[PDB]
């Protein structure tokens, strides 16, 4: 029943997506043995290219497509062509219009977890800032989860949460610099991803400010470098995504649907795991 799978992701070279492809291959092997054909392509973050890739998978008569959408809404017609051909389409990491199932990390948990960690470390009192990012679901969920957690602690004061650091080091540097200029005492920093947190770390370094610690999100190699660094950093923790499990779950769910199971009505969320000084030596990252 499961003989071939087409996989299209943003960048096959990106360690995150390397892990996605590993997860697909491992789960395919688990379910159907060593003869499953898994075809991997990179969308290059281009909608036109990915539409073509989906149409190619349709002609090749794959049983399932694992889709990391270049454009969630724009890939819709292609997804529907696949489904009309009897192909199961499972979205990973981001939504894809019409996908039979969608698997992402629990980004809300990521935020709640990070900011519970901050609150606990601060013993439930102090000034905190949330360095925001692009207005996309994953980031917005992280912020929502974080804020809902901070609300539980009356002596935690959130000084800022609306600045968009663009998900980058450069943005995290710019935003944190402003926060440092405006706020003379910050006790904890939550950044919506690892590069943002690193940028904030750099801003602190340049300002000779060190009265806070910083938490990012993803458990990316960027975070590992900071957590394993011999030199100084204020970066102390990050909820890690598990792309390999996300991908294997995608195949597992897609196979169920292939076999006639009803599709899920809502996205399936993969738990995240807090990585810090206690488990960094143990952490199996994306590379
Ligand atoms: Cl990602
Ligand atoms: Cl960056």
């Amino acid at each position: 029943e499961l003989n071939s799978i087409g996989v299209t992701v943003g960048d096959l070279a990106n360690p995150f997506f390397v892990q996605i492809t590993k997860g697909v291959e491992l789960e395919a092997r688990k379910l159907a043995g060593d003869k499953v054909k898994v075809t991997l392509v990179s969308s290059g973050y281009d909608l036109g290219q990915q539409v073509a890739q989906i149409d190619n998978f349709i002609a090749a008569k794959v049983d399932m497509i694992i889709l990391n959408a270049a454009d969630s809404k724009g890939i819709g017609p292609a997804v529907k062509r696949a489904k009309d051909a009897g192909i199961v389409v499972v979205a990973v990491d981001v939504a894809a219009e019409g996908a039979d199932a969608t698997i992402t990390s629990d980004n809300t948990q990521a935020g709640a977890m990070a900011c519970k960690y901050i609150s606990d470390r601060l013993k439930e009192k102090g000034n905190v800032v949330i360095i925001n990012g692009p207005p996309v679901s994953a980031i917005q969920n992280r912020v929502e989860g974080c804020e809902s957690e901070f609300k539980k602690y009356p002596d935690i004061k959130v000084l800022s949460s609306n600045q968009n650091a663009k998900g980058s080091r450069e943005g995290g540097l710019e935003v944190m610099t402003s926060l440092l200029a405006v706020n003379p005492k910050i006790d904890g920093v939550f950044a919506i991803n690892d590069p943002t947190a690193i940028g904030a770390d750099l801003a602190a370094k340049q300002a000779q400010r060190n009265e806070f610690f910083i938490v990012g999100v993803d458990g990316s190699p960027d975070a590992e470098e900071a957590l394993k660094r011999g030199g100084n950093t204020l970066f102390v923790a990050t909820p890690a995504q598990d792309p390999q499990v996300m991908a294997s779950k995608a195949v597992e769910v897609g196979y169920g649907i292939l076999q006639g199971n009803p599709a899920p009505k809502d996205p399936i969320l993969i738990p995240v795991t807090l990585i810090d000084k206690n488990n960094i030596s143990t952490y199996k990252g994306w590379t």
